[PDB]
């Protein structure tokens, strides 16, 4: 056909046509009983249900049996089937009646203005046309439900659901012959004519109390002998309510279709009276769909028949198919995760279900960003790929593949959960830094910021209890899960919220003050500058006697450079050669306490060229030639700046200068913008300032004395001191090119200055306005916004680098119960998490459900007393 | 919502205009009673063709009935078929305000 | 530099736009911050309770 | 042809229009200071080619758009950058020092307009970029400041002449002492 | 601008349909982005000019 395939049938072998010649066998079958609805109210709720239905049907690969014509819901079903097939597969078979089709032809194309017949729907790719002079559809329901598939967990049987929403005799008959057939699983909705009747009924006269509020205008057209037959059908329909499921109006939530399909498929699976003993099939059925509250209440709340030993095959498929609430349900009902995670189960988890898109993204990290924990997991993931705390190995598996809700479940089963919330933030911040995606990068950084805040509220709860117990957790290697302890693992991943918290900041202050009784006064220790020797063990004093040594190094380097420094290296100059060797040896030690993160630090580069220019200074000095001996002193002079600007970086500990020096490293983008504007304005003004002078040689470098240097002094105030008029050729200029004075203004036959002076004077006054006022004062505003914006961030940054300065710790210097305490407190934490979702409770709509539970009991008890009087 | 409900309850019970769903729709279109026009006229699938839903659609546009334009499209109305070259001509010459 | 001088995509949007227009026209119903609609659903049976007791009042007498 | 497909991205086409423009300004610098003799020399003609390229690149912006090109403010300044340049060649080619020197002054005043195009070129840089557009919001704070400063200059500068007293004052010794 | 409340409401509806197009595209972009970036290049059967 052209506007698909069709066939003109007659009222088993139909299914032989649709499969062996046509399309694939199905693991699902949804059937929407309608078709007389040429008019259909496509409300947004009825639009929501049948759009989520075909998305559900595309996950399993169903057939959809509809009415098949071009009106109402079948037009909408075909439109959502067609858009989902292009972008497993849904086939939308239509079953029409061939006497109601408009323009019958007998590759035929298909095309009165008010005809009562029906146009065929364009987007039903396979149509069935029943001949006459509803029956074969319901017989095709009964044959497919009896069709046996061996590769299923429904017991086979090809799960068939019937969706009832409309009204009329043609569907009310089609619910009876559905229900008279075994396994129809008819699902009704709270919007329609007949489907609102059967929704309300879940007596012969009590039925007719309904269906006149819902169908008032078809019974007046009906005979009295037929409305009892209509009552007789709904008698048989309401006889077996384990095949009827309702989608109520009040449940306008999410997943309302899969909570209605799977509930209907479970109610017709638990009542077969040979599969009610089979709890395994009812669990695997309830695992494909996400119905958790049905799997808990109907399978686990009897203690009927399981051993928690065949709960393992359903656990492995709950991990790899992303069932995070069912992993939690199997652990609540008893499952030893340290016993389930054998060496084989992790091998089947790291070779098959561990996605190689992640594994090639870890292949990127083997050259791009070489870390220390990443090389710990590369031997472990390739251990099983080449085919020990294994519960944390499952946590690595789930956090690498960005499984957010599953990793929160496995995190609660670890023995160090205070630790592993940071190591997951380290692995995730590696993957969010390797950026090939955007939404996957923006979500992997989010989960890294969930587990960081999860570790923060853990430690503040750890620290509000016994703090010496809490501070002892930060030092444990914890049976060598990671490389380092809980404290350093936040440092390698730069978890700045975890170190800006007051627990660690109070810990680092205790470790920095050392054996000194903390909070004496900062002044009194300086007044004090084997009990006398233990004062000189704290790193606060070792820092101070490295400042006093460094200042006295600079004072010697001052006195050598100015008053000393004769032709041969004198007595005090050699002591300076010892003190630079000490600072060379102290940088050898920083090349020995670290390998290459020492070079990753910026300020640990400057102090190397501080020594490298110093040892270059001794090379230029020892030549006994004043052409080179003086240039030895210049290198030592230029080296004094680099050694004195190390006194800035040493005082980033001081708690007062400390935040402000790190604040100073944020202004360098405001300065480089200002220097860019100033340099362009200098060259634009300085070259245009040479509409005054005119020569050809200019030394090649008298230009830079006047184009660059002279507008540079104008920023600090110079203002063209005596070139801009009424300053004649009395001095300062040459006319020739010798001497080094800048050459004269171009002159005339009158020997007058040629420059117009109505141009050069407002040119300087524009330049002096811009770069001295419209520019510098601008820099204050861009400085003033920076201290307004990064101030609350600079505290976390300074508290972060405060760790490394405490971590760093005079030539004699160079050359059970705690686990039980956490186990109680972690248990009260995991309790507090998994009930706070229930302690939210901000709506009484759950209590509204508890109210009406007795109003049915009240009216039913009055119905029972109504039989006793009569 | 009380005037039009009273005017509809004495219009649907005349026993000669209960067959006339067209008059009950044009009555419910002057007043803004949308929930009565959905529940009492469209929720039976009783008698319409969605082909004489066009004259009530054109008066639902020009009299600013935004919830009734939505109600006619929910209950089946091909807007690409309703918008002929003539209907847009009657929409751009007459009801398109010349102040605009 | 002077040499310089001298179907499936529409189907993909149609699914996602449909989930958007669904999400609009039900979020007015998913607001639901007042149980005054549920208050209306409570008293729908209290008339049925008193009326069923009125019907049993005719059976004893 | 993999080495050539590197030189197809517009990031590199932007960079080789900056390097061309900076070397245009460095030539325009060297011509203006050390060169620029009485007749237009060898390197000065290469400058006449490079301004024709920037003229042709503004013809193209008059061809990729009709009148929204003129609606842009910075696409006006670079036209008078060329218009003052072609006026500079007119004042130069006169062989008269009464006019040949004023040809160099126009080329000097044109160097500001070409160098202040390097501000608007670097509005892409993601660091200078927001700050250069921020600079176009200060022009109402500046024009208020220049208004207060100019009224205070005239009020003080004229009242500063309760010192001197004469009748001619060149008509322009006033502005050397009242304003300047 | 010849009116004030009609001007202040026509700019409001222009800022409704702009935020309506913003949340459409962030939903477009949180799905397949190369599909989302291909929408920005279509003339779309020449409804508008561009
Ligand atoms: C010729 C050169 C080599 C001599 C070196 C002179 C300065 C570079 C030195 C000597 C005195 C030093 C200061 C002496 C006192 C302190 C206070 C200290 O701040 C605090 O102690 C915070 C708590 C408090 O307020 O006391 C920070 C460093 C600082 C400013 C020192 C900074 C560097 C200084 C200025
Ligand atoms: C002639 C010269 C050798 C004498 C100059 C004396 C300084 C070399 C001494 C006296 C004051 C000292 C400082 C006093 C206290 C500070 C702040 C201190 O930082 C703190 O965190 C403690 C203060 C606080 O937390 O408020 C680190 C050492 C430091 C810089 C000390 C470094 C060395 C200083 C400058
Ligand atoms: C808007 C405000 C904030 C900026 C201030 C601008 C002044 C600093 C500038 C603009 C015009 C300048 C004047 C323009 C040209 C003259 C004539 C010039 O002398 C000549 O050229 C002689 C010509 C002749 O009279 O024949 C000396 C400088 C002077 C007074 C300038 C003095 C300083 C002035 C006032
Ligand atoms: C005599 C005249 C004609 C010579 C021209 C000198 C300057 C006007 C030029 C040459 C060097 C240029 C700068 C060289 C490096 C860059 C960095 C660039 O910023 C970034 O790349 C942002 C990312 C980063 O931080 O690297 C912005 C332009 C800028 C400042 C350039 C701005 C203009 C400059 C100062
Ligand atoms: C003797 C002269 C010719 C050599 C001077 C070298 C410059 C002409 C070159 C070297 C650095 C270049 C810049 C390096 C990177 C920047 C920023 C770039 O803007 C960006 O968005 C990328 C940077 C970022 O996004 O952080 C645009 C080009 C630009 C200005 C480049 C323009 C031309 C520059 C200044
Ligand atoms: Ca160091
Ligand atoms: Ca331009």
């Amino acid at each position: 056909i052209q506007f698909g395939k069709y066939i003109r049938l007659s009222c088993e072998t139909l299914y032989d046509l649709m499969t062996q010649h046509w399309h694939l066998k199905t693991p699902n079958l949804v059937i929407s009983v309608t078709g007389g609805a040429k008019n259909f109210a496509l409300k947004p709720r009825m639009r929501k249900i049948f759009s989520r239905l075909i998305y559900i049907a595309q996950s399993k690969g169903a057939w959809i049996f509809t009415g098949g014509t071009h009106y109402g819901l079948m037009k909408y079903i075909g439109e959502v089937v067609r858009d989902n097939t292009i972008s497993e597969n849904v086939v939308a078979i239509g079953i029409a009646a061939w006497g109601m089709i408009s323009n019958r032809e007998t590759d035929g194309s298909f095309l009165l203005k008010r005809d009562p017949l029906y146009c065929l729907d364009n987007n039903h790719t396979h149509l069935l046309l029943v001949d006459n002079g509803a029956k074969v559809r319901t017989q095709l329901e009964k044959y497919i439900s009896e069709r046996v598939i061996p590769e299923s967990n429904y017991g086979g049987k090809i799960p068939i659901v019937c969706f009832a929403q409309g009204g009329g005799k043609e569907t009310l008959k089609s619910i009876n012959v559905a229900i008279k057939s075994k396994i129809p699983c008819v699902v009704v909705e709270g919007s329609g004519r007949i489907a609102d009747v059967i929704a309300s009924l879940v007596a012969s006269s009590c039925v007719k109390e309904s269906l006149l509020r819902f169908l008032p205008r078809t019974i007046s057209r009906l005979s009295e002998e037929e409305t009892e037959s209509w009552i007789k059908w709904i008698k048989e329909v309401l006889e077996s309510p384990h095949l009827l499921t309702v989608i109520k109006i009040e449940e306008a939530g999410d997943e309302i279709v899969s909570n209605a399909i799977s509930f209907a498929l479970y109610k017709a699976f638990s009542t077969n009276e040979h599969d009610r003993d089979n709890w395994n099939g009812q669990l695997k059925l309830l695992l494909e769909w996400n119905q958790l509250d049905l799997a808990s209440d109907e399978i686990f709340t009897n203690d009927r028949n399981w051993e928690s030993a065949d709960l393992q095959d359903v656990m492995f498929t709950a991990l790899v198919k992303d069932r995070p609430k069912f992993v939690r349900l199997f652990l609540e009902n008893g499952l030893n995760l340290r016993k389930f995670l054998t060496t084989e189960v992790l091998r089947e988890l790291y070779t098959n279900n561990f996605s190689s898109l992640v594994f090639k993204n870890l292949q990127i990290a083997k050259n791009s960003y070489n870390d220390a924990l990443l090389t710990f997991v590369w031997k472990m993931v390739e251990d099983f790929r080449r085919g020990r705390h294994p519960l944390q190995a499952l946590f690595i598996w789930s956090v690498l593949q960005n499984k957010k809700e599953l990793s929160k479940v496995i995190w609660e089963q670890t023995r160090g959960c205070t630790l592993a919330a940071l190591g997951a933030s380290k692995l995730l911040k590696s993957m969010a830094k390797v950026k090939n995606d955007i939404n996957a990068a923006g979500e992997s950084e989010e989960l890294a910021n969930e587990y960081e805040t999860r570790a923060v509220e853990l430690f503040t709860e750890c620290y509000s209890n016994d703090e010496d117990l809490a501070e002892q957790l930060l030092t444990y290697s914890c049976e060598a899960w990671g490389g380092s302890n809980c404290l350093e693992l936040a440092v390698e991943a730069r978890d700045q919220q975890f170190i800006a918290q007051p627990g660690v900041q109070n810990f680092l202050s205790k470790q920095w003050y050392g054996e000194i009784s903390r909070d004496t006064k900062n002044w009194k220790i300086i007044m004090c500058l084997l009990y006398y020797v233990s004062f000189f063990t704290s790193p606060f004093v070792v820092f101070s006697w490295n400042v006093i040594f460094y200042i006295a190094f600079l004072l010697l380097f001052a006195y050598v450079l100015l008053m000393d420094f004769q032709k041969e290296p004198t007595a005090l100059e050699i002591i300076l050669y010892v003190l630079v060797f000490v600072l060379l040896c102290d940088e050898v030690r920083q090349w020995y306490m670290n390998g290459s993160k020492y070079f990753s630090d910026l300020w640990n580069v400057m102090d190397t060229l501080a020594i490298f220019y110093f040892i270059a200074g001794i090379v230029f000095r020892l030549h006994s030639d004043e052409s080179s001996w003086y240039s030895g002193r210049v290198i030592f002079c230029l080296d004094y700046i680099v050694f004195t600007l190390r006194l800035i970086h040493i005082f980033t500990v001081s708690r007062n200068l400390g935040p402000k020096i790190i604040m100073l490293q944020r202004m360098m983008i405001d300065v480089f913008f200002f220097l860019f504007l100033f340099a362009v304005w200098m060259v634009a003004f300085g070259v245009a300032r040479q509409g005054i002078l005119r020569k050809n040689e200019h030394r090649w470098e008298w230009i830079f004395r006047s184009v660059i240097y002279e507008p540079y002094l104008a920023m600090f105030g110079q203002y063209p001191d005596d070139i801009d008029g009424t300053t004649y050729n009395f001095d300062r200029c040459t006319f020739s090119g010798n001497e080094s004075k800048p050459l004269c203004v171009e002159l005339d036959a009158n020997n007058q200055p040629r420059f117009p002076e109505w141009i050069t004077i407002p040119l300087v006054c524009i330049y002096m306005l811009s770069t001295n006022i419209l520019l510098v004062n601008l820099l204050v505003a861009m400085f003033g916004y920076t201290v307004g914006s990064v101030q609350e961030n600079n505290d976390q940054v300074w508290k972060f680098q405060r760790f490394f300065l405490v971590q760093e710790y005079f030539p004699f210097v160079i050359f059970n119960e705690i686990l039980a305490w956490e186990a109680v407190m972690k248990e009260n934490y995991l309790v507090k998490i998994n009930t706070k979702a229930n302690d939210s409770s901000e709506e009484m709509v759950h209590r509204f459900r508890q109210l009406d539970a007795k109003l049915s009991d009240l009216k039913g008890l009055l119905k029972e007393i109504s039989s006793k009087i009569k």
